[PDB]
């Protein structure tokens, strides 16, 4: 396959729907690459358990925790690294309120190049065991030999990209990363990088980031298609954030409006979103704690109550994981009968303005509060005008691209409720037994 687009391993689940997955194991296994520095850009660290992850003969390498926490959290992952000497942190700058340093990344620095690593888990034993979740597997980058002169520049402009995402943190640590990556050829890449990071962005920056750098790729390196109102929006994420008081406040006037963004040339697309109900939990392979990282609250869903009428179960027979909760988040373009896709979008970034930015100063001005980072494919960067479908996400052209769930969406049926993580549920009992009471 060109897409090497993964998902994390799920005890429980039969060999089959396991054969193509991996865990963190597999992905800092020597096999990958002679380990010589990392860097690990998460929201949430288990330091004692990520180094039982590396192999033992790589377990002393410098590692480089980059991650948004202040005040006493700040402090208690600074404990838990402190018996490590190898161990350095890098605190994210989140100068605006109610930010989030939510990027999941890994760059691997071996003997023989680097590799980046783009994929949606915390770095914590939970988000390995039991959950659906995405990784995005950059191929082995070359160094480019001292004294030659090349960009080492993909179609995709993915290493200037991934710099100007690494530049906006404003970090000394990270600089050494970069440098890093300038020393490489990264011109085999043939995905779109997509990131966030917190500001406000005008004009010659308000393509840069969020929704409108998706919008400005799709407008760039997309072409609409005859009857394209007909193509659905499908969007899945593990939490949503306070979106207004109607849809025509943010996610169907600019979300939605860059969603349906294809090519050059100047809405009654409908709009999938699919998130898990409370009987997706309740039935999951972890039962209702799953929900601990559902982090949808009640105080921001009973603003809403219009945006739950959009909301869809989550179904996936065809990777075997229907009872392994999301937290990967994807968005993508399906055609009318979901058998194509326009283009398919793995990210951090939940259905929040924080994540995505919103429009601020007349519409002049994107304002995005938290650290996001994805990828983007889209066919014309492999020479295609759009992805079939594959039927079975673990089957066998390679031209076709591995959704991991299941199309076409179901709608919540009408005693289905969105999962809310900070209520009680005690009507039924969970796969282990028990009930939810926070
Ligand atoms: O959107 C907003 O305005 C706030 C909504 C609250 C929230 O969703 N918090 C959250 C924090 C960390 C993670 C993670 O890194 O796992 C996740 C997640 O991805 O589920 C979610």
């Amino acid at each position: 396959n060109p897409f090497q687009f993964y998902l994390t391993r799920v005890s429980g689940v039969k060999p089959k729907y396991n054969s193509g997955a991996l865990h963190i194991k597999d992905i800092l296994s020597p096999l990958f690459g002679t380990l010589v520095s990392s860097a690990q850009f998460n929201y949430c660290f288990d330091v004692d358990w990520l180094v039982k992850q590396y192999p033992p003969e790589f377990r002393k390498k410098p590692i480089l925790l980059v991650h948004g926490d202040k005040r006493e959290a700040k402090a208690h992952l600074h404990a838990q690294a402190k018996p490590y000497e190898n161990i350095s942190l890098c605190q994210a700058k989140l100068d605006i309120a109610f930010g989030t340093h939510h990027t999941k990344m890994m760059l691997l620095l071996y003997e023989e190049g680097l590799r980046v690593v783009i994929h949606t888990s915390n770095l914590i034993h939970a988000d390995w065991h039991q959950k659906t979740q995405g990784i995005w597997l950059s191929p082995l980058y070359p160094r480019i030999a001292d004294g030659t002169h090349k960009s080492g520049e993909s179609p995709t402009h993915f290493k200037a990209d991934l710099i100007s995402y690494l530049m906006a943190y404003n970090a000394p640590s990270l600089k050494e990363w970069i440098d890093v990556i300038h020393k490489h050829d990264l011109s085999e890449t043939n995905v779109y990088l997509i990131g966030s990071t917190p500001g406000r962005f005008q004009g010659s920056q308000k393509d840069n980031w969020g929704h409108f750098r998706l919008k400005k790729l799709l407008k760039d390196h997309a072409s609409s298609m005859p009857n394209a109102e007909s193509w659905p929006v499908v969007g899945q994420f593990s939490s949503v954030g306070s979106l207004g008081a109607d849809e025509s406040k943010w996610l169907c006037s600019e979300f939605k409006e860059s969603m349906l963004t294809l090519g050059k040339e100047s809405s009654s697309v409908p709009l999938y979103l699919i998130y898990p109900s409370v009987e997706n939990v309740r039935t999951s392979l972890e039962g209702y704690p799953a929900g601990g990282s559902l982090p949808y609250s009640i105080q921001t869903a009973e603003k809403q109550n219009w945006l739950h009428s959009y909301f869809h179960k989550w179904s996936a027979e065809t990777s075997g994981r229907s009872n392994a909760m999301p937290h990967i988040k994807t968005y993508m373009r399906p055609s009318p009968d979901f058998s194509k896709i326009a283009w398919f979008l793995v990210t951090s970034a939940n259905l929040s303005k924080a994540a995505w930015g919103a429009l601020e100063k007349n519409g002049t001005q994107l304002m995005i509060r938290s650290y996001e980072l994805g990828v983007l494919f889209l066919p014309s960067a492999f020479g295609l005008d759009s992805f079939k479908v594959k039927q079975k996400f673990f089957a066998g052209p390679m031209a076709t691209f591995p959704v991991p769930y299941d199309l076409p969406p179901e709608l919540y049926g009408s005693k289905d409720r969105p999962w809310i993580w900070n209520i009680p549920y005690v009507k039924a009992p969970d796969t282990h037994g028990n009930m939810w009471v926070p």
